[PDB]
């Protein structure tokens, strides 16, 4: 928590430079009553590696070093106490070199906080702006020398650099000399490429933007068009429809076997443990067994959905599986679907009397709404049932 | 059913102040003979927010609810009965918060009507003309004052406007003062960036167009590039090409078990007892069994699809499974395929006597066209068999 | 292929009326010399919808069908014999609705013949062309008359148009009157539209160009930059990289058993007899055999792939399993890897001893070079065996 | 490694015969003192097709050759040295068809070196330059003769072509004749599609950018908005977060079992082997084993990942499995969890009484890191032991 606060600060350093430097290689005016500030930051920037390297590699020449080493030295201020000419002033925008050590500080240090393609966006806005200011600065340094005030002969300079680069081309004011027209000439391309940077940015950025809300709605699709080839009837169409658009307003399109796949076992078993905890301490079959016993009949639970007024449960039917509800509402009718027995809600369970039984089923077993509750198949119990001999004793 | 009209009313009276109040920033000589429409829309602002928690939220203070609440209060009027100056107006744009609102509600009442890129890309049309309007004002208000009719000065203003935002830039009207200066390098910002917005809506829109047409076309040159590489006959590949233009034309290129998976149990018993109802209650050895039975024979069929002259069956072979017409028709041949025995069709089946007998196959069954036909496996039905006693000695 | 020539005759048409009618609205000195070209094509599109009914749809009033239905009819000629004026003549641009039946019937009869987005690239270059023509031909309409040839005044009104929509905006010729502007910033909005549908149709269609090779070359970085996590030797690693190079190069980076897994059971039995045609007819142990033999161990098989160099055969180990050759060649070597006992190559097999007997390896067999062979294992022939009693009796 | 300079110097030709046949069309007092350079690169491209066809096809009539036929036969030096007219000089510019050779060449030269987009954009980049110095030359070859030095009338044409191309557009010099507006409207439609093929092959480049990363951040928030609606407790699904932010920057997404299942079964061997080495070779109960029980035993091991504080062994538990420590540390402590017993590190291995004997757990093994450690069933142990009778008596 104390490196990021120098890492804001090197960040606000390199964009001094980034902001300074070409608009005093224009104005030599300056530099003279601002001085101390290069000192600070000039040692900064010089104190930075050692800071680099110890507190944030371990917790000197390489490929992915030397901008940092060739933006320390101070090739700067030599040039302008010196008044180097122009073709060899230039050296002193060696420091910035420093912004893709800043570029590779903050592409890792918020990289999973925020969309990457919009991290990247934002950097690629910066940088985009931040050469509009040296591109500018260039214009306005080979201009014919009048006299001007120094604030509107930046301004035009800064309105031609932004309606080049954004491709808009007003044409007001042009070149005049041929070395200004190399100079836009090479510009040009900077600018229709960092246009079509932009363009294609934002195109990478709007195209995933919903995924799982287009994902589900090509698999709701999918399914719609192959039943209208098999001539479905419309209520059952319809009623699959409504089906859709209830898993995707509570849990957002995700089948549940495939989630908590992508789990490793004990992260898979301790979401299970909490999911099914206020549940199977309830039933009693199952108190008086050991927690081996627990942790392995809660690993095989199956889940289903049932929509309002399917039957989970025909009286008369062979029936084998028990049924354990999770979050919606049951309702037990009798054989003739008349008399209600009585009404479920979620944390309780039915069918039980199957797992140990070869008896047939007693009643007629309705949902009401979406119910969302899990099954356990007599064989799987059984199986996973036959290595826990006091158990076996138990249900017999 | 009667709030879909109040949303269709608050969005029009947004549309109103939208329209209306950067037009009336420029000319004070409006908004006294329109006064009324203000009082009107005014009501309706601050009493939709009753209706919004009220019979919106339940069927005050939020990080999602502040645009609306600061778009409630009549902040404006009091700026154009007393006529505050210039640099202080400019806070009547807050009821230009609403429309944050009428977004958010828009994406969620019509969200799954139609596609989200459409959707998203015709809501960003929507308020880029709707800010084109506030920019030609803002362009139109710092102009030198002259004596020009107040529909051509806005008429000049809207062409810049759209010169400017859509990147052309004719340049025949240009700045000329430095205040207009910067107003014009920001715009070109935001024109620039809208217009990339617009190329990423419509680069998203039209490459997931076609999704189902190019995946189907990537599958079937796959199979054609690798069975290239294995040197086989260009009949047989042809073939195998007039399947696929098959599978494509009838039912789009989706497998028949990967489109049926992604349904919950109830749901899939449900489809296959449409699909195999008038097909089932037909077989002269199912026919006295249990409703327990059909329903356990009904979800293990598996679909196959034969060619035009594909062998389905040969006379002299093992056999050992039945099959069930669906769709297309198949013919049956003798040993030495030439006495026609009969002609199937869709609702029909055969093999029946190889369910329960040790009997070698005794004809020969051609295909005739494309037959899209299921096959029940004589292992997988005396397995589902083992556990119904009286069936099992019913077929003895 | 005799309906074909006339879909392109009423291309021809269509295309013609295109060119001609908002050239003829400018020019009425035109239509007097030509009118039998209107006859011609007048009657075309008069008879194409008898022709669209029958011999089209079956081997009158639908919501796909009345632009047709509206383009049939002559409601141009009367427009040119009675010269009505200009805010009335403009209905002869119905006509031009014959364009949806023509892009509607190009998108199928040639759709799977080239790519879908291909199509819809050059369909809209065509579109934007001949709209192009129709834009400047309004240009043309609202211009101040003077005395002018009309091959020039044609001349800039296209070149205007195309200045506009491409937006490049040279700004050389710009709106003058009111009337003008409105046309100005109305095409404006439509040549910003038009190009960002390009730009979005060309960004579609080299995104998924490279598919094949992309998704193969994250496919093989996925697996180094896993394997350099696991501290993996560099010389096998290589091995790795020059096997998924080999396996790019040869059958293009699909896997054998998920390529023909999306065929249905009688084509990928067809496929498996043409592959495994050469080569199960020469092992002396399937000889005298039935055909139900053959087609259920041709069903079996599984590929592997090993490098030049891979121990397929260790001598002295268990050993269970028989190697058909496909495609490389092999070399066996003896228990000291010293002297080489023959060479074997494609369409020859080799661990026949190892079905029937319980005998340890006697060789030792190395690749030579990449090989792409089958194998087929003693549990899985042992368990298809145990239904066919005389070679079970065969092989004892 | 001796055809790769001949390549290059094949580019060579190529490129420079691109820069100079436009140049000198327009400057006819070219070529006199240069033609010596005409003849070596004639030379050279009527010689590379026979080491076209040797040392390059086997290691002359095809729609996939003739290009390089038509660049190969000396077209030119017959205009120059005779002085042919304008619209005859043009098939010059045959010699230009070479580069669709070079382009074919160097895009399987080097296509798996780099990335296929960027190899495609750098290609369309230097196409686009290449060019503008043609278009540059046209433009320059139909201006009104007037004296005035060439390099300056070859400036301002080339400021036009890239004014023009890239859409910007200034209007500063503009067309005057017909014969210029005819060549700057094909020229706007060149440029606009070129520019559209940029922004294409940017917004395909940075699409596929970050996928690993993207695909990964999909995946833990799929989990997470899951895990939402099962009402689970914040402090369990910090630690699946934490677990995700771990084996994203540790192995970079990818699960184990999904990565080394894309390799063949001689190639996932040595893998195995060569990651279970220098453990395997530590255990007292598969020493004296052959080297087929290690082969065997090595390939069923199952990966699983353990946070820091997992119970991985409860004492007083049923107990199955053998764990196998590969890269963390964990602890061993008492039924109590009070006295430590020792510590394991990687390499070692604990749970080994467990494969051959049915008594429950003697300690509390809990991790303390991030283990990544595998792990041995003892059925599956057991099912590949029942085949090797002499480790099956020496387990006893
Ligand atoms: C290259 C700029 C053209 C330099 C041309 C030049 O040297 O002109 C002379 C004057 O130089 C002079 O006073 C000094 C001329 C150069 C002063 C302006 C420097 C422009 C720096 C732009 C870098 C972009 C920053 C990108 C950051 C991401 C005369
Ligand atoms: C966001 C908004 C940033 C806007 C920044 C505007 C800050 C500049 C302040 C401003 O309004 O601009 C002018 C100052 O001229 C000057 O030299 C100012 C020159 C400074 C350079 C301004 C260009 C940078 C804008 C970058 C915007 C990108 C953001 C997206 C107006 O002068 P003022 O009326 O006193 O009369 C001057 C007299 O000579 C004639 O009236
Ligand atoms: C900011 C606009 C520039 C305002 C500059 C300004 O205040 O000029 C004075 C006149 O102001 C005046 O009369 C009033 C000047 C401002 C009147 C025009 C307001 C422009 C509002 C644009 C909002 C976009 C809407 C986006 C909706 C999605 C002098
Ligand atoms: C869709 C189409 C919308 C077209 C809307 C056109 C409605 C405007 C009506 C119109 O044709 O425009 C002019 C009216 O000038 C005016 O002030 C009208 C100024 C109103 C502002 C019009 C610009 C909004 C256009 C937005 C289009 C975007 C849609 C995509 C013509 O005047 P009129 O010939 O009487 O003679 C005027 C005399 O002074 C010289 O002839
Ligand atoms: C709308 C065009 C503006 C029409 C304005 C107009 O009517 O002007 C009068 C002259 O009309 C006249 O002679 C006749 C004026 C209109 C003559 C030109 C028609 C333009 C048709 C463009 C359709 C695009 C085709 C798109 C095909 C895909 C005066
Ligand atoms: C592809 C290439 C298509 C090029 C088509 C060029 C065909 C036009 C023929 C041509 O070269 O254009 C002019 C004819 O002017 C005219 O009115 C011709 C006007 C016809 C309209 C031409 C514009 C359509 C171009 C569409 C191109 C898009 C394709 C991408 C030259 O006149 P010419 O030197 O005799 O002297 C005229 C005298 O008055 C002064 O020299
Ligand atoms: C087509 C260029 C227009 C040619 C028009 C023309 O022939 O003009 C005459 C002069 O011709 C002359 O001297 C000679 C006129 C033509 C000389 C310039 C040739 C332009 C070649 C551009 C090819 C692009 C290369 C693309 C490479 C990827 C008069
Ligand atoms: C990368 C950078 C490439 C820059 C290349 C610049 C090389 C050209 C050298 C240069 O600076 O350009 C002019 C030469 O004019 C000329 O004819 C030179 C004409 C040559 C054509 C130059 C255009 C090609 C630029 C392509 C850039 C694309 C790269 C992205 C300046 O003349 P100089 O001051 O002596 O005074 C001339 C006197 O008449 C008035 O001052
Ligand atoms: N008969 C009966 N069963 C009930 C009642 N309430 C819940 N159930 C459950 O409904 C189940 C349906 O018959 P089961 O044999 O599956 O076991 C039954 C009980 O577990 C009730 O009031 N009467
Ligand atoms: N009891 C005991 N077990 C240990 C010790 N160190 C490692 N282990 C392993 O811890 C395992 C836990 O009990 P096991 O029966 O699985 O086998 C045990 C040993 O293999 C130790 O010091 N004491």
């Amino acid at each position: 928590t104390y490196t990021l606060v120098w890492k804001v600060w090197i960040l606000a350093v390199t964009l001094y430079y980034a902001i300074r430097i070409p608009l005093t290689l224009v104005f030599p005016s300056l530099f003279s009553p601002l001085l101390p500030l290069d000192i600070l930051a000039s040692l900064a920037l010089i104190a930075d590696i050692p800071l680099d390297l110890a507190f944030e590699s371990r917790r000197l020449l390489a490929p992915s070093r030397l901008p940092d080493l060739l933006a320390a030295l101070p090739l700067d201020l030599l040039v302008f106490a010196l008044h180097l000419p122009s073709p060899l002033s230039l050296l002193s925008l060696v420091r910035l070199l420093k912004l893709i050590s800043v570029q590779r500080s903050a592409t890792r240090i918020l990289s999973y906080r925020i969309n990457p393609a919009l991290l990247r966006l934002l950097s690629l806005v910066g940088f985009i702006l931040l050469a509009a200011h040296g591109i500018a600065c260039g214009w306005m340094s080979l201009q014919p020398p009048s006299e001007n005030p120094a604030g509107t002969r930046y301004l035009s300079a800064f309105y031609w650099t932004i309606t080049t680069l954004t491709t808009i081309g007003y044409g007001d004011i042009t070149p005049s000399t041929p070395t200004q027209t190399v100079y836009t000439i090479v510009i040009e391309l900077l600018g229709a490429a960092m246009y079509g940077l932009v363009i294609g940015n934002i195109a990478s950025l709007v195209s995933k933007l919903d995924a799982a809300k287009l994902l589900h709605r090509e698999r709701v699709e999918r399914v719609t068009a192959f039943l209208s080839y098999k001539r479905i009837s419309p209520e059952l169409q319809r009623r699959i429809i409504e089906y859709f658009d209830y898993l995707w307003e509570t849990r957002r399109g995700y089948e549940e076997r495939e989630v908590l796949k992508e789990l490793p076992h004990p992260l898979r078993l301790a979401v299970a443990m909490e999911i099914h905890g206020d549940v199977i301490e309830k039933v009693p079959l199952f108190k008086g067994a050991g927690e081996e016993f627990i942790r392995d009949i809660i690993l095989h639970l199956e889940p289903v959905i049932y929509g309002p007024g399917e039957y989970i449960i025909r009286a008369g039917e062979m029936g084998s599986d028990v049924y354990f509800i999770n979050r919606g509402s049951v309702e037990v009718l009798s054989a003739d679907e008349k008399t209600r027995y009585a009404i479920l809600s979620e944390g309780q369970f039915f069918g039980e009397m199957a797992l140990i039984l070869r008896a047939p089923r007693t009643a007629t077993v309705r949902a009401r709404a979406f119910c969302d509750l899990y099954r356990l198949d007599k064989e799987t119990f059984d199986r996973i049932l036959s290595r826990y001999p006091e158990i076996a004793a138990q249900i017999q």
